[PDB]
Parts: C-alpha cells; sequence; structure tokens
C-alpha cells in the first residue's frame, strides 16, 4: 500500500463517512463506515484477498466525512451507482 494511503488511514477520524479508493483518478472501491478510523484500519490487516487487492491497486484514498449514518448510507449508494467501481459487487 502507498505510504500516503497508510498515513491517511491512520489519521482518519472516528466519524461516519464514505471512502473511495482510486487508481489513476478512477474509483475502484467505495465503502461506508460508522467510524472511518475503525473501518479503514481493517485495510491494513486484510481479512480477504479482495481487501488486499484494493489496498495494493489504489494510488489514492479519498474520505468524505458525513453528518450521520443515514447520510453515509445514501451517499455510499449514490456514489456506487454513479461510478460502479471495479471491486464493488
Ligand atoms: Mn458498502
Ligand atoms: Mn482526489
Ligand atoms: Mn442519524
Amino acid at each position: 500500500m502507498k505510504e500516503k494511503i497508510r498515513k491517511k488511514i491512520l489519521l482518519a477520524p472516528e466519524e461516519p463517512g464514505v471512502y473511495i479508493f482510486k487508481n489513476k483518478g478512477v474509483p475502484i472501491f467505495i465503502g461506508k463506515a460508522k467510524r472511518l478510523s475503525n473501518r479503514l484500519r481493517s485495510y491494513l490487516n486484510p481479512q480477504t484477498e479482495k481487501v488486499f487487492r484494493i489496498g495494493e491497486e489504489a494510488d489514492e484514498l479519498e474520505t468524505i466525512v458525513v453528518m450521520n449514518e443515514r447520510e453515509a448510507f445514501i451517499l455510499e449508494a449514490n456514489l456506487i451507482k454513479k461510478y460502479r467501481p471495479k471491486y464493488n459487487v
């Protein structure tokens, strides 16, 4: 994983949000979190091959802090629909 992505993961707040792993400007995986800190840190110790791939292929990680879990829900759904990232099913 790129050092800047690791750094961004470790600095992420304990707040609800949506995250977007990207490569060459293109979203490759979108997810949401009740706590960005907790969810993103899971990427450092991959429990699945897919999680490994996402963190290795990404050259950028964007995070969007949101008001609450209801917002995370709809923002995530909307962004997935818009971008249809590689790793989202
Ligand atoms: Mn999701
Ligand atoms: Mn960007
Ligand atoms: Mn709420």
